[PDB]
């Protein structure tokens, strides 16, 4: 029996205690979280800077349990430059009667989106970023993944404006700036363009240093969501399954829609073209992310081979299961033996 397996060492960490194998060194305070917390230290094999998330307490129940193996295999199934991965995974534990944590390691990201976001982008950085984005969403798209809840904040990025989108594929009055119409009002049935909303909205907000869509409560925001998009017409408002939201739809002042040249009166027309087309409530009509990627606006950074989709379709299996916490241990515990980097 033992305390911790060989070749790990104990180390407070933003004044929590840490349990790390030697080969990771140099342990700093990064971000303390909902269900864990994050250091950046340097992988001595070869002096790369990695992120470490220690999970917090992923056993105290089955929903904590499911949560931490969720995150787990969707961070080892994608492969792709522009979402983040895992580099290795690890626990301290020698036993299941020991397993109470593990630990995930991922490349190390400087930064994010909503952190050096407020202020107004060149359109050629503009450009760059939303091509890195767009890439990434082809990409957890075609495993069948999306992201659902996509922001600045879920959007890492590091010194070079390297990309890579966090947080794919996981109340009260919480911020829902970003989120599709369809999916704050329920009023038809959603695809994976539900992230191309989040997308135009984060763009429209570098060209303008301004956020698109605000309001204290869901009508409010669809309010500032129809200046924009106009009152839709009555193609639209048939694929409601809303009846009542179809009815309001139908009573208001029937304002038109764009001139996206009018609205944002600094983009260039392929910017406003871009996000005309991505700022579309008919979710039928509403670019997918491999159409949005062969759109002019990407022209000096397209690369189609750059433009990979997953192999396999992400395949959990267990995800409707309701096991005990000592069997989503036992999975778990499984995965981290059988990880290989
Ligand atoms: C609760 C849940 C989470 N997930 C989930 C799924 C896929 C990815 C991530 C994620 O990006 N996680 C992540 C993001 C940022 C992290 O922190 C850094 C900080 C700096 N550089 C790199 C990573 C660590 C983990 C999380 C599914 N269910």
């Amino acid at each position: 029996s033992l305390i911790r397996k060989k070749g790990f060492y104990k180390q407070d960490v933003n004044k929590t205690a840490w349990e790390l194998p030697k080969t990771y060194v140099s342990p700093t305070h990064v971000g303390s979280g909902a269900y864990g917390s994050v250091c950046s230290a340097i992988d001595k094999r070869s002096g790369e800077k990695v992120a470490i998330k220690k999970l917090s307490r992923p056993f105290q129940s089955e929903i904590f349990a499911k949560r931490a193996y969720r995150e787990l295999l969707l961070l080892k199934h994608m492969q792709h430059e522009n979402v983040i991965g895992l580099l290795d995974v690890f626990t301290p534990a020698s036993s299941l009667r020991n397993f109470y944590d593990f630990y995930l390691v991922m490349p190390f990201m400087q930064t994010d989106l909503q952190k050096i976001m407020g202020m107004e982008f060149s359109e050629e950085k503009i450009q760059y970023l939303v091509y890195q984005m767009l890439k990434g969403l082809k990409y957890i798209h075609s495993a069948g993944v999306v992201h659902r809840d996509l922001k600045p904040g879920n959007l890492a990025v590091n010194e070079d404006c390297e990309l890579k989108i966090l947080d794919f594929g996981l109340g009260y009055v919480v911020t829902r700036w970003y989120r599709a119409p369809e999916v704050i009002l329920s009023w038809m049935h959603y695809n994976q363009t539900v992230d191309i909303w989040s997308v135009g909205c984060i763009m429209a907000e570098m060209l303008t240093g301004k956020t698109l869509f605000k309001g204290k409560d869901y009508l409010d925001q669809l309010t500032q969501i129809l200046k924009v998009t106009g009152v839709p017409g009555t193609e639209f408002v048939q694929k409601l399954n809303d009846k009542a939201a179809k009815s309001y739809i139908q009573s208001l002042p029937q304002t038109p829609r764009k001139d996206f040249t009018q609205l944002f009166p600094r983009a260039s027309p392929q910017a406003a073209d871009l996000l005309e087309k991505m700022l579309e409530l008919d979710v039928d009509k509403r670019l997918t992310a491999a159409q949005a990627l062969t759109h002019p606006f990407f022209e000096p950074f397209r690369d189609p081979e750059e433009e990979t989709e997953a192999q396999q379709p992400f395949d959990d299996s267990l995800e409707h299961e309701k096991l005990t916490v000592d069997e989503w241990k036992q999975h778990i515990y499984k995965e981290i033996v059988n990880f290989s980097p």
